[PDB]
């Protein structure tokens, strides 16, 4: 039996890893939500599958971030693959027309968030067996893509999450630690279904560490 | 054919050699600054001797004293030429699971936020110039694609969030003929800071394109 961890479940990809996860025996899903007794979709799959546990996590607040490690303790005595998936994309197009709150917020959600759930959670997944980190990135987060397009606090964020997940991959690949960056696609766009699909064969397959995938298990240039 | 330069940072380290180093150009005037202008001993001494280095108040963690920066720089120039982000914090390093929440707040808001912000403020200043170069103070540790086996931690992903968002706006502003650049200014191989702000100085002067990521000697560093 086997434990991933899902941040932002409640809709688009998360919701779809959770509803494929739910399909596959021996899994526990700990799916989390920001605001748990409106996620009417996320709550109806838990209560279909009760091997979803659904649990209050808003990663721009730290107050709620204290709270992880107790709210999924409650659900599993370990992770297995945790998966940092809920995040923001509010700010595109040029530097100059930026606005501070818009650089400020893409920080502590994109950023601080992910490396401090990460940094909560820890101990559970180093108890779990399968030791599977993945941060949902963006291709837009590579400092080596030229897509034509500026992406601002979103792309900068992306690429801020990117340089401290390659150092993660370093200091855990010691303990056994499978850490991995992983662009979820355009969702030519794509569904939540066809993304989570792939996401899902890729965070059971992934066997090495310091990755930075594509949904269809393909490399991107950090 | 008079340039002005702005320095952030210049009251010790590779700013205040930078500064030195343009105090001895003829026609240069160096808008310099410190977060503490009162006890800037050294650099107050070289503005007391050297009229064209003028000595504003700076502090790039402050979004107060950003607001102020245009005006009272306006108040010494028309114009800067060369804008030098250089001011900038390390004392975050090691493993991520030792980086408390706070070093990974402070390198952003120092290391990030106040260079995009100053530059944001200095931005008309620089495109009423001619020589309209921007310069940010980055480390060869920012690069997505080197590895020193040491970890950075919050001070690494500063100069990566900045180097992206650097490599963006030198798009944006290559159209107005803006020369952008992050630069490394070497590990002050050791060199001094006086080292660095001579080879750093040659660059400024000589760099005619626009989107590099750069070391003191003008070779090139992988984003
Ligand atoms: N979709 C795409 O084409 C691309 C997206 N990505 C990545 O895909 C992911 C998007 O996943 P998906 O679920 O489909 O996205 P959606 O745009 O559908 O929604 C974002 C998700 O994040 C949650 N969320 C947003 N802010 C917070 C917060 N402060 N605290 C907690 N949860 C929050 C949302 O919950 P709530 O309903 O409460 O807002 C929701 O679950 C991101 O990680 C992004 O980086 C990367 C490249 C392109
Ligand atoms: N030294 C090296 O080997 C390397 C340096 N660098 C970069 O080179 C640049 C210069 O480095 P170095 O001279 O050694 O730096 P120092 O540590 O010697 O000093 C940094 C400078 O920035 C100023 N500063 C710090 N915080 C603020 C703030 N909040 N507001 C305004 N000014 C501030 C300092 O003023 P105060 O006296 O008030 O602190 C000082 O003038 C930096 O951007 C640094 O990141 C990158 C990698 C290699």
């Amino acid at each position: 039996e086997q434990t991933y961890f899902i941040s932002g479940a409640n809709r688009g990809i998360g919701f779809s890893v959770v509803q494929r996860l739910a399909a596959k025996s021996g899994v526990k899903v700990i799916a989390t939500a920001r605001d748990p007794a409106s996620a009417t979709a996320l709550n109806e799959l838990a209560k279909e599958n009760p091997q979803v546990k659904v649990v209050q996590l808003d990663i721009s607040d730290e107050e709620s971030i204290k709270k992880i490690a107790k709210n999924v303790s409650q659900y599993t005595d370990s992770i297995d693959v945790f998966v940092s998936n809920a995040a923001i994309a509010k700010s595109f197009g040029p530097l100059l027309n930026t606005p501070r709150e818009q650089w400020i917020e893409h920080f502590f959600t994109n950023v601080l968030g992910p490396i401090r759930l990460f940094q909560e959670l820890y101990p559970l997944i180093k108890k779990g067996t399968q030791k599977k980190v993945f941060f949902i990135s963006s291709n837009a987060g590579s400092l080596n893509l030229d897509f034509g397009l500026d992406f601002s606090a979103f792309g900068q964020s992306k690429a801020a999450l990117n340089y401290s997940t390659k150092e993660l991959a370093r200091q855990l690949k010691p303990e056994n630690f499978i850490v991995a960056a992983v662009h979820p696609g355009f969702v030519t766009k794509i569904t939540p279904e066809e993304s989570a699909a792939a996401l899902c064969k890729l965070f059971e397959s992934l066997n090495t560490t310091g990755k930075y995938l594509s949904y269809d298990g393909t490399e991107l240039p950090w």
